[PDB]
């Protein structure tokens, strides 16, 4: 039977079933006010498909000149083609190499650049801003929004959707490297997966994304959904309520001093970007600090709701498009205020 919402991490989280729902407010708003962050599914049965094929984004855009990052030692691979990114997004003899002569593991930088998603992608704006879900709070001028209404004394986000491209994550060594490493955002995001692109060729490391999701951390119910209904899977997200921030912080000063590092005792790990807590890491946060995270699986079509100051990391377990929508919700506009 069709139903409104599921609970996943043992409870801890609002699974929404119906993204266009007009109730959907009543339950988000209790999770939500409690600093949580909330999951809802099936977007991309709202999303006209072919928009957000990555041969599209090669015919239309590939002579345009980007820089990559390879995401396995943190390299920058300046002023290549987009087409370079997007025709090896499936097809791995088709990918940058290495020295080592391996096909790299690469993230499109900053693309579309700054706030220019609207003019580059007009139609794919329409699609995308027409059916987030939440719209009170998602839409540029939701009466939830607050981005729009603020002084000087609140930092607001820019205008958006900012676009996230990377390849997937493959062997036993990338388990404890990050797509996106450890960082946070002043204002609230939702975040939506638009394409999963399951690769060829060297298309059977199917087994590595099972362990990668057990030592992740993730629940018995979300184990189901890859097993029981064959949905695609996207990336494995943590994220850590903003009361836990600093703790986070003193963690990663005392492993920075473990590891030889030198830094100032005040200097702010979480803001360098410079971090993915992997299994040992987030053990230690547990068992040392006493602070509990969210595991997340973003499926195809699943939005991710991150409250603002909320620490989080991103591991891409196969090649996905994302599209996401920063905004202030009342509950959380303390976390983008200028003083005290
Ligand atoms: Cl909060
Ligand atoms: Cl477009
Ligand atoms: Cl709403
Ligand atoms: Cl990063
Ligand atoms: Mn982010």
């Amino acid at each position: 039977s069709m139903t409104s919402h599921s609970w996943l991490c043992d409870g801890r989280l609002l699974c929404l079933h119906d993204p266009s729902n007009k109730n959907n407010w009543k339950i988000f708003r209790e999770c939500w006010k409690q600093g949580q962050p909330v999951l809802v599914s099936g977007v991309h049965k709202k999303l006209k498909s072919e928009l957000w094929k990555p041969e599209a984004f090669s015919q239309e855009f590939g002579d345009q000149d980007v820089d990559l990052v390879n995401c396995r030692n943190c390299a920058i691979i300046s002023d290549v083609k987009v087409r370079d990114f997007w025709d090896g997004f499936e097809i791995i003899c088709k990918r940058l190499r290495s020295e080592d002569g391996q096909p790299m593991v690469l993230k499109l930088k900053d693309w579309p650049p700054g706030e220019d998603f609207r003019d580059m992608m007009p139609t794919r704006f329409e699609d995308l801003m027409e059916n987030l879900p939440l719209p009170e709070y998602t839409k540029r001028d939701g009466r939830l929004n607050l981005a729009s209404r603020l002084p000087s004394y609140f930092v607001r986000p820019d205008l958006g959707p900012k676009m996230y491209n990377a390849y997937g994550l493959i062997t036993a060594e990338d388990r404890r490297v990050g797509t996106t490493n450890l960082h946070l955002d002043v204002s609230d995001a939702v975040n939506v997966m638009v394409y999963v692109g399951i690769p060829i060729g060297e298309g059977a490391h199917d087994e590595e994304v099972l362990k990668t999701i057990d030592e992740g951390d993730a629940d018995e119910v979300t184990k189901e959904r890859i097993h029981d209904h064959k949905e695609k899977p996207g990336a494995l997200w943590h994220i850590y309520a903003a009361k836990d921030a600093e703790k986070i912080r003193e963690l990663l000063r005392k492993v920075g001093e473990e590891q030889g590092q030198e830094n100032p005792p005040d200097h702010d790990p979480i803001h360098d970007q410079s971090w993915y807590l992997d299994q040992t890491l987030r053990k230690r946060l547990y068992e040392e600090y006493g602070v509990q995270g969210w595991a997340i699986v973003q499926f195809l079509g699943d939005a991710v709701f991150i409250p603002a100051g909320a620490p989080h990391q991103v591991h891409n377990l196969y090649s996905c498009i994302k599209v996401a929508e920063d905004f202030v919700s009342p509950e959380h506009v303390k976390h983008c205020f200028r003083l005290t």
